């Protein structure tokens, strides 16, 4: 058997909820819970391992509630926590009772505080903690990726000038706007470094690392002349790296502070690939190893060997700029004064 | 009047916290519950601020439980959670009964689920989340920061030799010993770079972050001869900059992936004075205005102007090398093959 459990957020409608899931729970011999309080619903599902998996794929579709997080899952258990209970939904607040509300009230403040620790999480622990993983005892593996480097053009100009309300704006803009990309793509966020965005692909995702570039960029573009002129986001410009080789993946550091990075050369190699742009007509920039990755019919540009053995960079014809590297850069602070 | 929420870890017993809760926390007047559940301890505390307050600082020290985090401050309430329970308190684990069975078990679930997600947070958030203050809608403010940057000497021909799991102990045992001295002197840590540490410190710890530097570089060279030779430790070595300036504090990102970090050109200003110190004979490098916030009768030696105008970097006479950077570097090198 198996049991999982999950939190998600909502968008006499969940009575039709329970009405259904004792019906189908039993159909496919289920037990579990149902909480719902303030918002948000809890669940424990338990049962035969293909019993239990083919139902909550069905549950992650359901359009009544999103941000689905599974907080646990438990693997070939024996003995079922609710046996009695095909599903029991408990509203939480229709409890008015005094020994239940001290309860009540910690579980929602716990669940609270999780739901905003969960937006500064390393994507990749997530993940783990969706499919049962324990991040902190994972064994830190050696993998092949693709590495994504990108960051602002000339930012220490825009933080120069504009007010800070202005550069928060602007950063987190920028951010939302690479982060829902690479996300659309496949690819991971590693971290934030500054103005920077480093991600990771897998190799057979070199295409989609290209598109994720091209797609930044082009959105951009878009932005500059849909904005007024005296907003900063008509300042925004990127530059893309992008590598590939062997890194070690997982966590770092001590009890006190814990990290899930990408750790190897290939790292330093897209961030260097990434400022070779601010001297090239091009805006994305990507090794020979990227490129073997890729298996769309890329019109491939050499741009050479560069720098401690040089190797050969290489970009695509749609990255090409209409700009002036040092044009901009006089452009943005003539614009600012 | 006021209440706050924490929870904390553990180290018949508990009955003796609640015998003293009820006699001190009606002579302040103040009322809350008491939880435990699987060795964590969860507490609501409620009443008039200044009373509220003398009885937390009393909490935070008792050493029967540890890890305590302060999940939520509620200023200037009216109506009371518990008026009639001057400390109520409920040992979750002697109940055995079916319908609080579920809440139960989520309450345990989130709450393990949340103190592991608090082990990848910014020490700002949490220190925010402590005082009451959302980590999410806080305003980005800007502040004066000295600025810290410290990473591995040759690190990439460590992690060219050496395989997956001593490079992890390597970075783990280097990040521990970052980190617990950076936040004795009482500097935060900001995030992990690959081997890279990015802290800081207020203009009023200057010496504290030289301090910091000298015992970082103090310890690892204990460390190299404390172990074998054949042991990846002996070959881990340091160069540390610091920077001074204004700085942006606050949370950037998408609803998706947030982060709480610092942008400003001091930042690069620190890592490029950190990489400086691979050719220069101090393992410490740090601007004129660090130096400024420095009360303590360092021994102060110039280092020249470098690089877009050039800056005055200095460093103290303690944190001068006994050896070549390129010999650490080819012995590394040499040791493993
Ligand atoms: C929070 C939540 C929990 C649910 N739990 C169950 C469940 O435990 N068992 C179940 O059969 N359906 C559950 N559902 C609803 C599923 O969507 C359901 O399986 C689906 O409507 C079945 O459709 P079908 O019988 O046509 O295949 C849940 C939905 C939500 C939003
Ligand atoms: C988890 C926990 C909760 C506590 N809650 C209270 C409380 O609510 N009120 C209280 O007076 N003491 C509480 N204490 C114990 C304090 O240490 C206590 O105020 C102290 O022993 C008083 O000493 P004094 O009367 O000599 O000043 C708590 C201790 C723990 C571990």
């Amino acid at each position: 058997m198996k049991r999982l459990v999950f939190i998600s957020k909502i968008s006499e409608e969940i009575q039709r909820i329970g009405k259904v899931s004792i019906k189908n729970n039993q159909r496919d011999n289920i037990t579990g819970v149902l909480l719902y309080l303030q918002g948000l619903f809890f669940q424990i599902l338990e049962g035969e391992n293909e019993k239990v998996d083919k139902l909550y794929k069905k549950i992650l579709v359901d359009d009544r509630h999103t941000n689905i997080l599974c907080l646990k899952t438990e693997y070939d258990i024996t003995d079922r926590m609710f046996p009695n209970w095909a599903m029991k939904t408990i509203n939480l607040n229709e409890n008015s009772e005094l020994m239940i509300q001290p309860i009540k009230s910690l579980l929602q403040t716990i669940t609270q505080s999780h739901r905003v620790l969960e937006k500064y999480m390393p994507a990749r622990v997530i993940y783990l903690i969706n499919q049962g993983i324990n991040p902190l005892t994972v064994e830190p593996q050696l993998v092949e990726k693709i590495i994504f480097f990108s960051d602002i053009l000339a930012f220490s100009t825009l933080t120069e000038k504009l007010p800070v309300n202005e550069v928060v704006i602007l950063v987190n803009r920028y951010f939302s706007i690479c982060t829902r990309i690479i996300s659309a793509y496949g690819g991971e966020v590693t971290k934030f470094i500054g103005d920077c965005v480093m991600a990771s692909f897998t190799k057979e995702q070199g295409d989609a690392a290209i598109r994720t570039s091209l797609d930044i960029i082009s959105e951009l573009k878009q932005l500059r002349h849909h904005v007024e002129a005296t907003n900063p986001l008509h300042l925004l410009y990127t530059g893309i790296g992008l590598s590939y080789g062997h890194v070690i993946e997982g966590n770092m550091g001590s009890s006190l502070k814990m990290d899930h990075t990408l750790l190897g050369d290939a790292v330093n190699v897209a961030a260097r690939l990434e400022a070779l742009t601010r001297q090239l007509p091009y805006a994305l920039a990507f090794t020979a190893g990227v490129k073997k990755c890729c298996q769309a019919q890329w019109t491939f540009i050499n741009l050479g060997a560069h720098q401690q053995e040089a190797i050969e960079v290489y970009t695509v014809n749609e990255a090409q700029k209409y700009y002036d590297t040092l044009q901009i850069t006089q452009l943005i602070r003539q614009t600012l004064e």
